[PDB]
């Protein structure tokens, strides 16, 4: 009732054949030249929950709060049978980050009072800031974040002189590395929500030696998955700016 999509205005793009039997958006950033490039503004507007993508916020606020750091990331296995056999042992921030372990996240979250959390949303402008009766609220649930925010936020969160120090900062951007050679870094991070899948998406940011780019995908129908959005993702950079 209170949910709404993304107001605040600011190059468009046209990646329909790329997408082809899914549906959604897709947003770029250009630091050096400091404009957006955006296939499907509408779509891109529209609040969707962002799943595992908080997981970077998760992680930003776990460091910043101290209850994970640079030696001890760590926390215990509770013992129980996740599907996932990656799930099934100590972690740290890559390992969990990598491989997308909730357990890790939602025992950092459990150590946040609604009021850093409300505090920290507020001065991100994280979508909606509409937090639950504060379980797993970004897991399909109350929060919810625009394509287009993800992008703007994401960028804001990593540039602006701000109070997140330099060095959680690049703790968070090792956990979020997933490709390398030598023209580009790309970084990022995959959300699938689920009986069904049908909220995917993929965010992150890419250096090169020139330029570094934020952008996001995010799918609704067709297959929706975590794992789609990234392939899509990676088949605009390259089709664009290698
Ligand atoms: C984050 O998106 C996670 N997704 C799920 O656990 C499914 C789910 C279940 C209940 C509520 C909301 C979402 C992990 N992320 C993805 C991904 O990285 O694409 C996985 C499917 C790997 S699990």
């Amino acid at each position: 009732i209170t949910d709404y999509n993304y107001k605040k205005p600011l190059q468009i793009l046209d990646k329909s054949k790329i997408f082809g039997s899914n549906s959604g958006s897709f947003v770029m950033y250009s630091m050096k030249k400091d404009k957006y490039y955006i296939y499907n503004e509408k779509e891109s507007r529209k609040r969707y929950s962002p799943n595992s993508t908080y997981k970077i916020y998760l992680a930003m606020f776990g460091l910043d709060r101290h209850i994970i750091n640079d030696e001890n990331s760590r926390m215990s296995w509770n013992h129980k049978h996740y599907p996932f056999d990656a799930w099934n042992k100590e972690q740290d921030l890559n390992t969990a980050m990598q491989n997308s372990v909730n357990w890790y996240f939602e025992r950092i979250s459990d150590q946040i009072p609604k009021n850093y959390t409300a505090t920290q949303l507020k001065q991100l402008n994280y979508g909606n800031k509409n937090l639950g009766s504060y379980k797993s609220y970004w897991m399909e649930d109350s929060l919810k974040i625009s394509n287009l925010e993800q992008v703007i936020v994401f960028k804001n969160m990593m540039e602006q002189n701000n109070h997140f120090s330099k060095k959680a900062k690049n703790q968070l951007s090792s956990s979020l590395l997933i490709k390398k050679n030598e023209k580009y870094e790309l970084y990022g991070k995959t959300g699938t929500g689920i009986g069904k899948y049908n909220n995917g998406w993929f965010v992150g940011y890419v250096i090169t030696n020139h330029d570094k780019y934020y952008f996001a995908t995010h799918l609704s129908d067709g297959k929706p998955s975590g794992k789609n959005a990234e392939l899509i993702s990676e088949k605009i950079l390259k089709e664009m700016g290698v």
